[PDB]
């Protein structure tokens, strides 16, 4: 079956919660393999520890840069970057996961979570998840950000993994 | 294993004694390996001979400026600063090892031991060990300390290295 | 009479107002003359677009280090640093305007408004002014800060200079 996955966030030291995430790997194998082993951090690196470096209200809740936290970096399990796979999930609302890239085939480890659908996002943005517990876990990182996309409170990722 | 690395304190010329911490290299490497080898002085530069400049008790002890010996100054076996490897550890008790910095991605050589929890620096220093033993050596550093941070003796590194 | 000199102080790109300080120039004349200089902006650098780098609520607001943002910089016009001139005037309570340092006799051009009587900091910082106007402003900076000090916002010196 998909896997999934969670990743527990603090702000400023104070516990958010947990959000749990389904992996289409029905649909996309190979980016949700990446975003699954980046869970685990079964390769020697991955994403505990690192934070949500760029959170726009009204958008998305950004994160995966685990070498440099500032939206330069990140790597995935294939090599640095990794060619987009499909295009066939949409960014329809909500709670959609999806890759971070510098344009195409440059999907890396970074990625973002949707507050609200962007659909002009469709195409150029590989999707390969959603949110199925802890959207409100969503909605609070949200609340801390800014049009910057800088945040208000630190963002951290205390804790994440697989769910098997 | 992780390594253990001791600090030989002394107060005025007068030794305090030792202070052995385990550096958790297996959730910051490269943050433990650059105290590791500033411990040895293996570089050619080190904490041999560096000061606890600012004390604040119930707080933290805070060392590592070993080139201008008063907060402003250190460096890395990486260079000038390194990045915030991860946020994992928490400042969760007395004896957490965390570096200190100027902001994001500041890392040099300076570190702070804590003599309290400290969960409002969760996120902003990077953890990367604990004391195991010699607990009371930071205690009496700790006595020496003020409100200020100034220190009422020259609090001094006299030896280090690591345990094998 | 003594110097009269402004900050005006921005978050986010969003005024917060005027802060007018006196300057002790009766008591401590060569370090109101530092700072005097540095609001206007007459030796070529000085403080306009520069930050508060570092708030603590129930504490103090710092700011100054124009060199480097970040606390490690800045510099006074009569060189990286000067001494400790006297300390007559104390931290008396809310609105003493202070130097930050590095130990004894290393004022640069870093400085703090207290927003509480900061008296364990007297006989190690020289006071050298106080808040005649803005407090309320000094109070909304407060409201930014944390006990790690960051800032919750970008706390910007739009302009500054001297009124009289």
């Amino acid at each position: 079956g998909n896997p999934l996955v969670y990743l527990d966030v603090d702000a400023n030291g104070k516990p958010l919660g947990r959000v749990v995430l389904e992996l289409k790997a029905d649909v996309v194998p190979k980016t949700a393999e990446n975003f699954r082993a980046l869970c685990t951090g079964e390769k020697g690196f991955g994403y505990k520890g690192s934070t949500f470096h760029r959170v726009i209200p009204s958008f998305m809740c950004q994160a995966g840069d685990f070498t440099n936290h500032n939206g330069t970096g990140g790597k995935s399990i294939y090599g640095s970057r990794f060619p987009d796979e499909n295009f066939t999930l949409k960014h329809v609302g909500p709670g959609v996961l999806s890759m971070a890239n510098a344009g195409p085939n440059t999907n890396g480890s970074q990625f973002f979570i949707c507050t609200i659908k962007t659909d002009w996002l469709d195409g150029k943005h590989v999707v390969f998840g959603h949110v199925i517990e802890g959207m409100d876990v969503v909605k609070k990182i949200e609340s801390f950000g800014s049009k910057s996309g800088r945040t208000s409170k630190k963002i951290v990722i205390t804790d994440c993994g697989q769910l098997s």
